[PDB]
């Protein structure tokens, strides 16, 4: 196996593996066309779904029935990370399903989601994906730890992408299997916290991924905590999660990029980020569907043919 | 498919057409004479009406049973783009005609049309025109998306 697998799906993926490409084989990109293919992508895998060229319902009976296919090219590895857009309709169908196979593997893994706020398509969409992920969690018995990332207002799409892939830089760097005291078993437990922990609930999860003490203890009701510490003297146990874990950073890892990363795993905040984004679809949909249309033009005196012409 | 297939009837598209003629093989013209048909039209598809020599009333019995006919000329396309008056004979029952058959064909597309101002006979042909699209939008259920240009 390979110490990480990526895996991204839809637009959204693709877009954000473009600022990955330096990992190459590790990455595998997959999508329902070649709208978002650039140049650039030459140097990952790319594999692209048959007869399928923004409706899920629509993508899904297309795309189930090749999974298996998509699933051969995909490597075995000591973890993996998957990344698309909840709200469009590639990413939010392909990303889910790759996520049950995985889950099906045993596997460690996280996922980088995308709450996307355009329209209420997007919305709709957002809220099916995470549904489908809390189903997902429950069928498998097992987290679905995701690191969620709404499309805020005004912050570009090229802003949050890059924010995304630091993200996953970080996740990378955690399990690159260097660090003093941590295990593959130690990571697989921080993730997979409910095949030790019988008595938690599977369900979504965020994935929280804090440079500071400070920022780490604020994620309210931890789970599951993972910390790297470069300087091993600032150690401090803090917190109330049910599992935690340390590794020590090495300063001669060229990937060390912050001093302290802490990777803490919780629930109780999925909820309020769904009501932000049904809070404000509602709010736009009010002023959009405040309508009223006119009468018609056209009275039951028009004579009226079977294909709607007046003559 | 073709990425577009572009789609032009009655004097006014025809007219509209002269000024598209790069586009070539992707330009379908419709009308029911000549009396639009110029030199540069040589450089896309032109298709006459058979016994059709500003009524669309009258036109209407007899341009029906050729649409048909006419469809087949017209390739299978990812999007099209309809062109007429709104206020003739001829462009204002062809391109309707024409866009309840793409409706048909559960096609993407969109028209432009034009608004005639010059007359009652145009103003009138020009509601009960719209009213067609109308009555299409409803009878086939969808969006009848139009750009809309008044002379
Ligand atoms: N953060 C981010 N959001 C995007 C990007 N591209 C599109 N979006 C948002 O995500 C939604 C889904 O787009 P996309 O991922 O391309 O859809 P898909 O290909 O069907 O999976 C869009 O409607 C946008 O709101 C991107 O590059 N970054
Ligand atoms: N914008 C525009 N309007 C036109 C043109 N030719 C005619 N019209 C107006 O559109 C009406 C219909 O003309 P036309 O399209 O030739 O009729 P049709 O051949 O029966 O479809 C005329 O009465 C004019 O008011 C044109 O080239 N451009
Ligand atoms: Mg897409
Ligand atoms: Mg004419």
């Amino acid at each position: 196996p390979v110490k990480v697998c990526l895996i991204f799906a839809g637009g959204t993926g693709m877009n954000v593996a473009t600022k990955l490409v330096d990992l190459g084989e590790a990455v595998h990109c997959f999508d329902t066309c070649d709208k978002n293919v650039v140049d650039v992508h030459r140097s990952v895998n790319v594999t692209l779904t048959k007869g399928t060229r923004g409706n899920r319902k629509v993508i899904l009976p297309l795309v189930r029935p090749q999974i298996p296919a998509l699933m051969d090219t995909i490597p075995e590895a000591d973890f993996y990370i998957v990344c698309y857009s909840l709200g469009g309709g590639s990413g939010s169908v392909l990303g889910p399903l790759i996520t049950g196979q995985l889950a099906d593997r045993k596997a460690s893994f996280v996922s980088f989601v995308v709450g996307a706020m355009e329209s209420t398509d997007n919305l709709g969409n957002d809220i099916d994906t995470m549904k489908t992920l809390e189903a997902i969690a429950v069928n498998k018995h097992l987290p679905i730890v995701v690191n969620y990332v709404p499309n805020t207002q005004g912050r570009s799409y090229e802003s949050i992408n890059d924010e995304i892939a630091e993200k996953i830089r970080k996740v990378v760097l955690l399990v690159n299997q260097n660090h003093g005291r941590l295990d593959v078993h130690d990571v697989a437990n921080w993730v997979r916290f409910t095949d030790k922990h019988n008595y938690l609930i599977p369900q979504v999860c965020e994935l929280h991924i804090e440079t500071t003490r400070k920022d780490a203890e604020n994620v309210p009701e931890a789970i599951s905590q993972l910390s790297l510490y470069l300087d091993p003297s600032k150690e401090v146990a803090f917190g109330t999660p049910i599992y935690r874990k340390v590794g020590i950073m090495k300063v001669d890892d060229l990937d060390v990029t912050d001093d302290q990363i802490h990777f803490v795993i919780n629930s109780v905040g999925v909820v309020e980020i769904m009501k932000t984004i049904t809070d404000s679809k509602l709010e736009m949909t009010r002023q959009q569907s405040k309508f009223t249309q006119r009468n018609p033009i056209i009275d039951a005196d028009d004579n009226v043919d079977e294909d709607g012409m007046v003559v």
